[PDB]
């Protein structure tokens, strides 16, 4: 699940975009 749009949750540790996954959640760099 998403607690603050992996976009922005990954953005912030370094990363282009983001969002989530069946999974879980996926980064994009």
């Amino acid at each position: 699940a998403c607690v603050e749009n992996c976009r922005k949750y990954c953005q912030d540790k370094g990363a282009r975009n983001g969002k989530c996954i069946n999974s879980n959640c996926h980064c994009y760099y």
